[PDB]
């Protein structure tokens, strides 16, 4: 799925007027990654921990090739898949992908 | 945000009729988890990509007082590193968090 399938995901698991799913994705995306730009930590049930943290601010290597260095971490991206999909996907398609 | 927070986050974003904002973000989640789960490769626009990857893991008891098994039961719901996010991240602050 994505933007646009996550659409029709809404726009048939809801569908009632398929009020922006095309708009409302668009701006969850602009929710999303502006959201952590903007300074909130976006929660997804238990999946997508949404949440910026900084962890780099520098990486230029000595005066050399590939001593690259790295010292003070600027807004990052603390969240990632949770088990909720996990537990959803050994649910439904995990054998399916294993054979 | 959340469930509900992210709700309004589309609900403004959307402000067309609120759809089911409670059922197109509640469903969202239960699909976006359940996609994944689903078997589909469910992404958004350009910045996160989660995707299930059937695989295992084992070697935790249970049954008994858990700590010794032998199984593996266990999907990889990957993902990916929506740069929108941390790009976008520069722009709430990202060397302020560095300093």
């Amino acid at each position: 799925m994505n933007k646009t399938e996550l659409i029709k995901a809404i726009a048939q698991d809801t569908g009632l007027t398929q009020v922006s799913v095309s708009k409302m994705l668009a701006s969850f995306e602009k929710i999303i990654t502006e959201t952590v730009a903007k300074g909130d930590k976006v929660q997804l049930t238990g999946f997508l921990n949404i949440k910026p943290v900084a962890r780099q601010a520098r990486k230029g290597f000595n005066p050399q090739t590939q001593e690259a260095l790295e010292i003070a971490p600027s807004v990052g991206v603390s969240v990632k898949p949770g088990e909720s999909l996990k537990k959803a996907a050994e649910g439904l398609k995990y054998e399916d992908f294993a054979k």
